[PDB]
């Protein structure tokens, strides 16, 4: 999964189509290649020694870890927000747009990606136990984990229900329903490989049955970062041909 999210990202940051839409692909590509060179592997090594952590560096791992897996997220909704009001209203949508939208709006999904994530370096670094191992390195703040994960990932999961019943509601004359079909499998493969971890992680706040589930759903959510260089950008006729050369 490692080697598939940096081969797949690496292959989708050369390829840049420079339109205003297609370099925020490479704003998401980057929260993904990031992720899967820093946080990743790191787990890797978790794995293989049994959940015992090599110190200091703990509450570091883990804040790359929420703050590339938010700015993921975030990516996603910024996507789906933005193609709705270009599939609802495109008149509008297309005079104001003069390439400053798409470097306004890749602020906006790194400020609060980096905004949300800011708690657990400045509350979190001094307290060893606060964000912090329980012998596992594990985020043992449970006051955090239940409204640090319902902004960073409920509240863009109901606005991409919205989004994407009101989108579909709008597209509804092939070449409209590829693109309903695309929107079904991008919005389906989100939900299917995030919200299992986040549910299990709510849930949580037997222990060896919980701990077993949260560990196969990290990385899911992983694998996640290696599938969405393909299903945003593999869709286009010109990318197929750019990754066989
Ligand atoms: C096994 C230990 N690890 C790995 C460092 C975690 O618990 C990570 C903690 C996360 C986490 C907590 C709280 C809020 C959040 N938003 C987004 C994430 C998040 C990402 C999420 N990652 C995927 C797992």
């Amino acid at each position: 999964v490692i080697i598939l999210t940096i081969a797949g990202n690496i292959l989708v940051i050369m390829a840049v189509l420079q339109n205003a839409t297609n370099y925020f692909l490479m704003s998401l590509a980057i929260a993904d290649m990031l992720l899967g060179f820093l946080v990743m592997p790191v787990s890797m090594l978790t794995i293989l020694y049994g959940y015992r952590w090599p110190s200091k560096l703990c509450a570091v791992w883990i804040y790359l870890d929420v703050l590339f897996s938010t700015a993921s997220i975030m990516h996603l909704c910024a996507i789906s927000l933005d193609r709705y009001v270009a599939i609802q209203n495109p008149i509008h949508h297309s005079r104001f747009n003069s390439r400053t939208k798409a470097f306004l709006k890749i602020i906006a999904v790194w400020t609060i990606s980096v905004g949300i994530s800011m708690p657990i370096p400045v509350f979190g670094l001094q307290d060893d136990s606060k964000v912090f191992k329980e012998g596992s390195c594990l985020l043992a703040d449970d006051n955090f984990v239940l409204i640090g994960s319902f902004v960073s990932f409920f509240i863009p999961l109901t606005i991409m229900v919205i989004t994407y019943f009101l989108t579909i509601k709008s597209l509804q004359i092939s070449n409209e329903q590829k693109a309903c079909k695309v929107l079904g499998i991008v919005f389906f493969l989100f939900v299917v490989m995030w919200c299992p971890f986040f549910i299990t992680n709510i849930m949580a706040v037997n222990e060896d049955v919980i701990g077993a589930l949260l560990n196969v759903f990290v990385w899911i959510g992983y694998l996640s970062s290696a599938v969405n260089p393909l299903v945003y950008t593999l869709f286009n006729k010109t990318y197929r041909s750019a990754f066989s050369r």
